């Protein structure tokens, strides 16, 4: 994916 893991 990229970046949705965290900042979720």
């Amino acid at each position: 994916r990229k970046i949705w893991w965290w900042w979720l």
